[PDB]
């Protein structure tokens, strides 16, 4: 009724103290475990072509994994595992690479993170620990290399996306790939996955030895939402906030590809960041591409920048149509403006530490009806401050229509529409309408 397998760990958690396991055997039996059990589980989906996820992971009601103890340290107990994560009776490494991976993040990390009582005074609402603790987990997870040349390239895209954008994310990333340059994703399909399929290419035409493939996601994701097979590095943040800024920190170059509305939520927090004057002297390229039928797309998000933030937001932003060669070679170009910008200053390759990201870009944030009140929302104050009042009103309504939080307001309560200036509001519903035109 039961077939049982033992794995040893892989990649991580292979040099533990007696101690740590004891934390890690209470942790893996407290709620903790509903979130570890469904994490683990799509791990082990890595690859399995039913392309709905909800749907395969009620498919397995026979899976439960425990945690066990020994002298030396962990191994993971499997109870009905997946068939096809195994080959001949052993676990695919790639899969069991993940596996520890989640049992870092969620258990080592995340259950003891909250705990207060457990980790040190760890002032979760100063904005240096939250930048601290980022760091401390990227370093734990092994995805930081001392003395090693930029070459870390960032890449968000739409979770599902058309065959069409499908093929010109692939033919970036292979044109990356050509060029020796690593990739990072949200860890998922679509726009996450595509990049890393085409990078594989190019590095193996180059003879490219370690890809570095990073697949960055969070709990709530991962979840549901299995990663894809290419990633070789993955990586679990606690919150929303803590994924992004680590994008922002490791990236030495961000590439972004249509993502229906989702793609200016991420723009306008990046511009938050870089129009900063703090950060007036930062390198960090930033390409906006897409196929040649995402031309109005881009359009109508660009005249949206300048219309609100001024033409000064283009300095910061490049967008490219239709031409996988160039969006690379501008990449390959910038490295040496980031390692030269970086040895400038005495900052780290692997990790930006001296960017700004000011505090209310690090905390989290509620579509209530109260918060968003106070959304300043005039072009008198400053343009990053705009900004990031912007991006907090997009998401805010972008889960308010049929999301089950927005709705169970958005009819009990109405919309809200936060007050600003007349102009601004217009603008925006100039965005949303050419969204809308293009079947976003
Ligand atoms: N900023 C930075 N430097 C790093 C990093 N990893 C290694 N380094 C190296 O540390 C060295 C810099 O130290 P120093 O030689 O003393 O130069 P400094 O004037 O003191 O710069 P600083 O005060 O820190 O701002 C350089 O090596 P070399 O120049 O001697 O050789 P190579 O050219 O091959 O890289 C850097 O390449 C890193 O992550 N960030």
């Amino acid at each position: 009724l039961r077939a049982i397998t033992h794995i040893s760990p892989l990649g991580s958690m292979d040099m533990l103290s007696q101690l740590e396991v004891d934390m890690l055997k209470r942790t893996a039996s407290s709620d903790l475990y509903q979130l570890f059990r469904n994490c683990s589980l799509a791990v082990l989906n890595s690859g399995s072509l039913t392309d709905n996820s909800k749907e395969l992971l009620s498919r397995f009601e026979n899976f439960d994994i425990n945690v066990l103890r020994r002298e030396r340290g962990v191994k993971l107990e499997l109870i009905n595992p997946p068939e096809e994560a195994f080959v001949d009776g052993r676990i695919i490494r790639a899969l069991q690479a993940n596996l520890f991976a989640v049992l870092r993040d969620i258990l080592f990390v995340y259950g003891q993170i909250h705990n207060t009582v457990r980790f040190p005074n760890l002032n979760l609402d100063n904005s240096v620990h939250i930048t601290n603790l980022v760091f401390s987990i990227l370093r734990n997870a092994r995805a930081l290399h001392v003395g090693e040349a930029p070459n870390m390239v960032v890449c968000w895209g739409g979770h599902s996306i058309n065959e069409n954008e499908y093929l010109y994310a692939r033919r970036v990333g292979n044109q990356l790939g050509l060029r020796e340059l690593n990739i990072c994703t949200g860890c998922g399909p679509g726009a996450m996955e595509a990049p890393m399929k085409g990078a594989a290419v190019g590095h193996a035409q180059q003879r490219y030895k370690d890809s570095r493939f990073i697949g960055m996601t969070e709990p709530s994701i991962i979840a549901a939402e299995p990663p894809n097979p290419l990633v070789n590095e993955l990586i679990i943040m606690p919150d929303i906030e803590k994924r992004l800024e680590a994008f922002v920190r490791i990236a030495h170059g961000i590439i972004i590809f249509p993502g229906g509305v989702g793609t200016a939520e991420e723009l306008l927090y990046l511009l938050g960041i870089l129009m900063n004057p703090a950060n007036k002297d930062q390198v960090l390229p930033l390409i906006l591409t897409g196929p040649k039928e995402s031309a109005d797309y881009f359009r109508v998000l660009d005249e949206f920048v300048v219309h609100t933030l001024g033409e000064n937001a283009r300095r910061h932003y490049r967008i490219i149509i239709d031409d996988a060669a160039e969006v690379a070679r501008q990449m390959k170009k910038s490295m040496p403006l980031v390692k030269e910008n970086r040895r400038d200053t005495g900052d780290a390759y692997s990790f930006n530490w001296s960017m700004r990201i000011a505090p209310d870009l690090q905390m989290p944030f509620e579509p209530s009806h109260e918060n968003m009140a106070n959304l300043k929302l005039y072009p008198d104050q400053p343009v990053e401050v705009l900004a990031a009042d912007l991006r907090r009103a997009f998401s805010g309504i972008v889960a308010g229509n049929v999301k089950e939080v927005g709705i169970r307001a958005i009819e009990e309560f109405g919309p809200y529409k936060i007050n600003g200036d007349k102009e601004i509001m217009r603008r925006m519903d100039d965005l949303l309408q050419g969204f809308v035109a293009q079947h976003r």
